[PDB]
């Protein structure tokens, strides 16, 4: 059914909705929610739209993952101004999720995926 990388991805996504408790980022900003969003935000991204990505095999790496994941944060801090509520988990949440991405871990799961070809 899913491949090895599809796998790891699916275990990333959950580390790092683990670090969205208040689930800010789980389904797409609406303009209802934030006022001129989609004029501002020229590529929205949230984790449900990941997850998508995940089954539709749209990833062909972790890295892509990773670039998404980096994209859905800065969005949050350019539409949200820095003393908000919103920029302020967004910040938290980049900065954890760029450890859960770690290179290390990348670097690991490369190999694995690989010898399960
Ligand atoms: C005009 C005042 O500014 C805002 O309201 N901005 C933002 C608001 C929220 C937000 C609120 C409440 C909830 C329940 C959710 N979750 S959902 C339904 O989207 O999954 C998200 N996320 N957000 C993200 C990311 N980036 N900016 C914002």
């Amino acid at each position: 059914e899913q491949t090895p990388l599809q796998e790891a991805l699916n275990q990333l996504m959950r580390q790092l909705q683990r670090k969205d408790p208040s689930a800010f980022f789980s389904f797409p900003v609406t303009d209802f929610i934030a006022p001129g969003y989609s004029m501002i935000i020229k590529h929205p991204m949230d984790f449900s739209t990941m997850k998508e990505k995940i089954k539709n095999n749209d990833y062909q790496s972790i890295e892509e993952l990773k670039d998404n994941f980096k994209l859905m944060c800065t969005n949050a801090m350019i539409y949200n101004k820095p003393e908000t509520i919103y920029y302020k988990a967004a910040k938290k949440l980049l900065h954890s999720g760029m450890k859960i991405l770690s290179q290390e871990r990348i670097q690991s799961l490369k190999q694995s995926i690989d010898f399960m070809a």
